[PDB]
């Protein structure tokens, strides 16, 4: 049986697998064990699959004796098939519940092809430099899931019930936490009591109630999906003072810093994958290939005209066709074509007058019979096969045969896919060649189309796990996303491209939180047993978002760098060339230092009091002591000017200063129309901030290198916005007026949708109410272009995005209401832009930054040998010195500093500190007397020990030694807070109880590599200061904007301006966009800030709705567009200040090494000195790690032979000093010389290497 095994019978198999997996599709979960007939043929389809999957598994079993993973899989899918076929057939815990283990079955489709195995092998491995990650995310979960434990537990139990009982909630649909009188929070007020008892927000599964929902609860936060609605609910709760302080640093750390390690691990790990595979050489194919096809043409038309110079009548007839090609006259006016095409294409709109729609057409069939005859015209003058070599004439060839196929038609239905005319405008992009940067647009596209195969495959494992987790998905909530609630979920998992959908949508990660609770829900509800179903969306979450990473990170990163490589040497090759032929053809206190200084304080200050002012109230006190105190601010600027306008006569920041001064004292005056010109000056006065520039180095620097990136990345830019468009005009061709609805669901036209109708209160028919029908239509439409282009943002931006899919999916028709579930083959268009636009653009953009900061920098060429290890190794060696150990005498000491400074006493109180933690993990809500009598004693014990450790290392270490580690002071005030803490506890204050979660850090940095990753990157945070000061300046520029402009607007708690969220203070504006920032509802918030809204009654006919401003679009997309380049700036900024320790080939020698060695060197000198035995080299070349020093070798042997061996330093038997003997070490490792180079590194290490200051007169010899 061992002969068919290595035939077709392989690919058998392997359509067995694609059948099983093509029936796993077709198979529909129906509520409550109903079923149809197509089930119950695919019940004996699948008898069929599992016979064969069994005996083919027993060929292989008897063949060969079950150790690879791959055929191990298959064993335990083979046996748990069977297993639930024959408990199913006996029984005709849950018998169809176990056929979950049918999902795993396409996992087989990359066991049998190796091409794809390899590509799961590159993703897989790229999880190990991750895991430290991993924990520390872990470690920031558990820290934030206990401090809320202390803080919110079981304080979001009390909604209003009204004053007529405790029926149900009486708070409208959406209830929400209260507090009493004596409470801080929100009052009900009016016909309502705050009355305890209720089950929570989410039908009590986000609260801080236990430790397992604080978990969950944090991490959902983290994912920073539906964060603003727990910290409202917690404002409702316990008040609005200091939940932003968890929140907000919650987010910053778990959701930006995270995001930031992992995009920097990443990038480095891509880094040293690329200089490993660049070794090999693929990048001189790519290379040699393009010089390959640029002769080609410029040979075969050689040949081609040639032929026409002749020796039938070629003379009078392939002149001009060439000619005329070439002339610039055709390119220009070929262009010119092509911009009348998309005018007329875009110019397409709804309910557009009758004669637009006739121009539009008979201009649509003009062009497309110019474009025809052009393209016939160049497709015999330069060859008919030479023309198919070209890349975009391929495009063009395209777009005409599309274009006739599509004009022809003019008698069958849906003309949507006609307007393929959009596509000629990617023809216009021959705009770059005029300009520069062409050869950098182009080379991306070549190295996209070289490396398409690896790109192919790379979406296809993506999509096959979607298919997996769809699969999963479909049959674990298949059927029972069916309550009693009156609306019906639209993201659920019924069917396969219902799951599919609801897949890619928690893939996004927009609204994932609300399948998870309808998933929870589905099961039970909180409970142990059903809420374990939340760890299917945690995983899929997680996993989906890192292969996204790995898969759209990796393809931009290579093509980028690819594609720089290339326009690298071909700039190299055109100088050359162009040089080559050059080479034969020729041949006042202003100017103080102090002064300024002041005045850039007081330039802050300036800025600090238009912060301070109030948005809303008009006249009020606070704005007496402001408004008048600008006033002598002003005086000091303009004397400031006028002090140094006598010096000179102009620069462009002097300029900004008196556009500012200028503007503030006329703003002074004005008087007349004191409504329309103020508003305009008033909020001018935003540029004060902005004069920290040009009087503070390093600002100034910073500004500048972002304006550098801002012209590099302004090629992306543009490309992102010519597809933006072109999506946006196919959009409109598709959902043209289609997207009207009304608020009755039974008419479907605007004549039908008028008067009243009929609403029944949570659709109990016994509660009827009347309401009136309206024509709406949806937030976002595709009417036109422009109102296109901005739902296409909204949706890249993943805001709502679901709703407006199916909001799409249910139109059919112009002017014409919904039909559920019409056309659900639409939703390919939205996954196309998502992954086209939302996923690779972002995505390149990024690595294009990456690779533009990588090139800089770094190409210093500090070609003055010395690779990139020796100069660090040199400079540690100049910079090192023995080390301190501190060894007891008092002969009492030594007992206790042994004692304490063992190793076994440091694990015993990791686990007291992690018994502790545990400890305080378990503090429930509605826990016994007892249970709370045995924390509080408990924690006496805990804190007693650690009193006890404290006062041990006093003495050991002495009242200096202890103070010098700073893991001891920390230590030292995190006890003291304990020890009071029961004092005030016996007979109250929060904050002091907060001490003991903070203890468990010692635990996290105690790995020598979460350690090294927490410190190196909070170095490089530290040595860039202004990166984000920019985002904090940025950040108040906008939110005084936002203060004046959108500061007046009526808090309504329908409405997404309300107490929580509102412009009229300053850190509410800041939380605002900072919200908006993190994307939560900003698209809710501009449409809530548009005009005409009743609002503030503390501000003073006809002013019914005056406020509110048609600027908030412009200032929300700014904002959104400002605040992710310049997280994108920093995050890069900072990857690049630390990418030494990101690409560190651990297994070469390092300063980790180096630290090691002087670790173990420091114990035998009792001072720093530099004064050592002869007899201690016989333990230092036995203590030092082989791959530093020797390995298990004998040591009087050829390693001794070769220390004495090197000329030492002039010293004494012992006298030598340690950074003699460290670089000869050093130098002995690696990079080793014949005798006589002695010189040669002394002037080397003076010349390259920073200043010796004369220190090393004994390291000479
Ligand atoms: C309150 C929070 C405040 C905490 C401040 C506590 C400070 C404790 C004292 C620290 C002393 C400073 C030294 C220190 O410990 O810093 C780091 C780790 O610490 C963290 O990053 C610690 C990272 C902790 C971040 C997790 C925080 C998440 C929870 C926050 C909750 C906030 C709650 C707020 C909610 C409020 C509710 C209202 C270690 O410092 P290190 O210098 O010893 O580590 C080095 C480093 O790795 C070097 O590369 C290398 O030596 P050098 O080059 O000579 O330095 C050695 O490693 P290699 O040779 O392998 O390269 C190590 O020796
Ligand atoms: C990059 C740079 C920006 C990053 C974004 C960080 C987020 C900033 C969050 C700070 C504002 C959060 C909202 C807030 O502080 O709430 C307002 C609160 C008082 O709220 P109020 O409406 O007066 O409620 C009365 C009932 N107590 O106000 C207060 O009482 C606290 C205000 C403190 C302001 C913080 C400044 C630090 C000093
Ligand atoms: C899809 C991949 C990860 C393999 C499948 C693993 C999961 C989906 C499988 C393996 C173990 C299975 C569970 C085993 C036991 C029980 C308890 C029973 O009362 C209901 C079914 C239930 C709850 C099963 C549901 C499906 C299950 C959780
Ligand atoms: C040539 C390309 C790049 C740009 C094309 C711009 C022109 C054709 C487009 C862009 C925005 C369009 C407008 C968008 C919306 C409206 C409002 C309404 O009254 C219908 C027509 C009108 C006024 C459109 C007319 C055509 C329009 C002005
Ligand atoms: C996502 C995959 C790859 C890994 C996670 C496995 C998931 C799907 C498994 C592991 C544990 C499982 C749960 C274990 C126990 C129960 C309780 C039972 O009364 C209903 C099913 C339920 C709630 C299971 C649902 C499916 C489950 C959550
Ligand atoms: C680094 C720089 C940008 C920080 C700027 C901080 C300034 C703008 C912030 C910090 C503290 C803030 C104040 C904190 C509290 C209040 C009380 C509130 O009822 C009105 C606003 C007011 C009076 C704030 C005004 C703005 C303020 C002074
Ligand atoms: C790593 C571990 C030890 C951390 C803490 C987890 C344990 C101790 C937590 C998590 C889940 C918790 C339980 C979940 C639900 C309830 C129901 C409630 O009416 C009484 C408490 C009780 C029974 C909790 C007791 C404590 C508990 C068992
Ligand atoms: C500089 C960041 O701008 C964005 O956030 C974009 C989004 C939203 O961010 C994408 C989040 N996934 N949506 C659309 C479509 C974009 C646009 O209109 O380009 C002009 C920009 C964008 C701009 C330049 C380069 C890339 C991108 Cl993605
Ligand atoms: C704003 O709040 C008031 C207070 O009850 C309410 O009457 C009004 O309807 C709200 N505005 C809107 C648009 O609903
Ligand atoms: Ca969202």
């Amino acid at each position: 049986i061992s002969i068919v095994e290595w035939k077709p019978f392989e690919i058998i198999i392997l359509l067995t697998i694609f059948a099983n997996c093509v029936a796993l599709a077709i198979y529909i979960p129906f509520p409550e064990d109903d079923s149809n007939a197509t089930n119950s043929n695919l019940e004996r389809v699948e008898y069929l699959f599992l016979i064969i999957f069994t005996v083919e598994a027993f060929l292989k079993v008897i063949a060969y004796g079950l150790r690879n993973g791959w055929n191990l899989l298959d064993f335990i899918i083979v046996v748990v098939g069977l297993f639930s076929a024959i408990l199913e057939q006996a029984t005709k815990f849950d018998v169809k519940a176990l056929r979950a283990f049918r999902v795993l079955r396409p996992l087989r489709l990359v066991s049998g092809v190796p091409s794809l195995q390899v590509v799961l092998n590159s993703i897989i491995k790229a999880m190990v430099p991750l895991l430290h990650i991993a924990l520390l995310v872990l470690f920031v979960i558990i820290i934030y899931a206990i401090i809320g434990l202390e803080l919110f537990m079981g304080k979001m139990h009390k909604t209003c019930y009204n004053q007529e009982g405790i029926a149900d909630v009486p708070a409208e649909d959406d209830p929400s936490p209260c507090a009493l009188e004596t409470g801080h929070g929100r009052q009900c007020q009016n016909g309502t009591v705050c009355k305890p008892g209720w089950d929570g927000p989410k039908h009590g599964i986000t609260n801080f109630d236990n430790f397992a929902f604080a978990m969950l609860t944090v991490f959902q936060c983290i994912t920073m999906e539906g964060w603003t609605d727990v910290l409202y609910w917690v404002n409702d709760a316990v008040g609005r003072d200091w939940p932003w302080i968890y929140f907000v640093t919650l987010i910053i750390i778990g959701s930006f810093f995270v995001l930031n390690l992992v995009l920097g691990v990443l990038s480095g790990e891509f880094s040293k994958e690329r200089e490993k595979a660049k070794a090999r050489g693929d990048f001189q194919k790519l290379r040699e290939k393009q010089q390959l096809e640029e002769d080609l043409k410029g040979y075969l038309d050689w040949i081609t005209q040639a032929e026409d110079i002749d020796p039938r009548w070629n003379r009078f007839c392939r002149r001009k066709c060439r000619a005329a090609v070439k002339s610039n006259v055709f390119y220009w006016l070929v262009i010119f074509l092509v911009f009348l095409n998309t005018l007329t294409i875009a110019s397409e709109h709804y309910n557009q007058p009758n004669w637009l729609t006739e121009v539009q057409d008979t201009a649509n069939k003009a062009l497309l019979a110019l474009f025809t005859a052009e393209m016939l015209l160049k497709m015999y003058s330069l060859g008919l096969q030479a023309y198919f070599v070209s890349l975009f004439n391929r495009f063009d060839c395209f777009v005409v045969c599309g274009g006739i196929l599509e004009t022809i038609l003019v008698e069958t239905k849906i003309m949507s896919p006609l307007g393929i005319s959009v596509l000629r405008c990617v023809r216009l992009l021959r705009i770059f060649k005029i300009t520069r940067y062409w050869n950098s647009l182009s080379n991306l596209v070549a190295s996209l189309l070289n490396s398409v195969r690896s790109i192919a495959s790379l979406l296809l494992l993506l999509f096959l796990f979607i298919i997996i987790f769809s699969l999963l998905g479909m049959q674990l909530f298949g059927g029972k996303f069916n309550f009693d609630e009156m609306q019906t979920r639209r993201s659920t998992f019924d069917n396969f491209p219902q799951s599919l959908l609801t897949v890619f949508q928690i893939l996004t990660g927009e609204d994932w939180n609300s399948v998870m609770y309808d998933g929870i829900m589905a099961y039970g509800g909180p409970s142990f047993p059903g809420m374990l179903v939340c760890i299917y969306f945690i995983i899929l979450f997680i996993c989906g978002n890192y292969i996204l990473l790995n898969v759209f990170l990796a393809i931009a990163v290579d093509n980028l760098a690819d594609a720089e490589s290339l326009t690298s040497a071909q700039k190299e090759e055109e100088e050359e060339k162009e040089r080559k032929k050059l080479a034969r053809t020729a041949s006042r206190i202003v100017n103080d230092t102090i002064f300024t200084n002041l005045i850039l304080f007081f330039i802050l200050l300036s800025s600090i009091s238009l912060a301070a002012e109030d948005p809303v109230q008009h006249t009020s006190f606070r704005n007496h002591i402001l408004g008048n105190a600008d006033y002598v601010f002003t005086s000091i600027f303009t004397l400031e000017i006028i002090l140094k306008m006598t010096a000179y006569g102009r620069n462009y920041f002097n300029i900004l200063d008196l556009l500012v001064v200028s503007v503030s004292l006329i703003s002074f005056g004005i008087q007349s129309s004191a409504i329309n010109v103020v508003k305009i000056l008033r909020v001018l006065r935003v540029l004060r901030p902005l004069r920290a520039i040009n009087r503070a180095k390093g600002l100034k620097h910073v500004v500048q290198c972002v304006f550098v990136a801002i012209r590099t990345i302004g090629n992306i830019v543009i490309v992102t916005t010519l597809l933006q468009f072109m999506f946006a005009c196919i959009g409109v061709q598709l959902f043209k007026g289609k997207l009207y609805t009304c608020s009755d669901s039974s008419k479907q036209t605007e004549a039908e949708c008028k008067g009243n109708y009929i609403t029944y209160k949570d659709g109990e028919v016994d509660h009827p109410i009347i309401q009136p029908r309206s024509w709406e239509n949806s937030k976002f439409d595709f009417d036109n272009v422009l109102a296109a282009m901005m739902a296409l943002f909204t949706v890249s931006t993943f805001e709502g995005w679901p709703e407006l899919l199916y909001r799409s999916i249910d139109s059919h028709t112009e002017d014409k209401g919904p039909i559920y579930n019409y056309r659900v083959e639409i939703s390919i268009f939205f996954i196309i832009y998502i992954i086209i636009i939302a996923f690779f653009m972002m995505n390149i953009f990024v690595g294009f930054v990456i690779v533009t900061f990588q090139e800089q920098g770094e190409q210093e060429y500090k070609n003055c040998e010395l690779d990139k290890n020796q100069r660090q190794c040199v400079e540690y060696a100049l910079k090192a010195r023995p080390l301190r150990r501190y060894i007891p005498k008092n002969q009492h000491q030594y007992k206790v500093w042994y004692v304490v400074n063992s190793t076994y006493f440091e694990y015993l109180m990791f686990v007291l500190i992690l018994l502790n933690t545990i400890c305080l993990a378990m503090q429930h809500y509605g826990q016994s007397c007892l249970f709370k009598i045995a924390m509080n004693i408990l924690n006496m014990l805990f804190t007693g020990l650690f009193t006890v450790e404290m006062i041990l290392k006093l003495i050991a270490f002495k009242p200096k030694g202890y103070f010098s580690d700073p893991w001891n002071v920390f230590d030292f005030l995190i006890v003291i807070g304990s020890i009071i803490d029961v004092i005030l506890s016996e007979t109250s204050i929060t904050f002091f109880r907060l001490f003991r979660v903070m203890r468990l850090v010692k635990l996290l940095s105690r790995g020598e590599g979460i350690r090294t990753l927490l410190w190196t990157f909070i170095k490089s945070f530290q040595a860039l200061p202004y990166v984000a000061l920019l985002i904090v300046m940025l950040f108040f520029i906008y939110a005084v904007i936002g203060m004046q402009v959108f500061g007046k607007i009526a808090l309504n708690d329908t409405t997404e301006i309300n107490r929580n969220n509102n412009f009229q203070t300053f850190p509410q504006a800041v939380l605002l966009l900072f919200r908006c920032a993190t994307g939560e509802a900003w698209q809710d918030i501009m449409l809530a800030c548009m005009p005409g809204k009743k609002c503030a009654p503390e501000s003073e006919t006809e002013g019914e709705t005056p406020c509110g401003s048609s600027f908030a679009v412009f200032y929300f997309i700014s904002f959104y567009m400002l605040c992710a380049f310049l997280i994108i700036n920093l995050f890069v900024a900072v990857i690049m200040d630390n990418f030494d320790y990101l690409t560190r080939d651990w297994s070469i020698l390092g300063p980790h090494h180096l630290d090691e060695f002087k670790r173990i060197w420091a114990e035998y000198d009792p001072e720093a000195k530099g004064r050592i035995k002869h007899l201690d080299v016989v333990t230092l070349l036995r203590r030092i790690q082989p791959p530093l020093g020797f390995g298990k070798l004998c040591p009087h042997r050829v390693a001794c032979k070769r220390l004495v061996s090197m000329n030492m330093p002039l010293n004494s038997d012992g006298t030598v000093m340690f950074n003699a003997t460290l670089f000869a070490l050093v130098r002995t490792a690696l990079r080793i010389k014949t005798e006589g180079n002695l010189e040669q590194a002394n002037e080397e290490l003076r010349a390259i290497i920073k200043k010796i200051w004369k220190r090393t007169s004994m390291k000479l010899l």
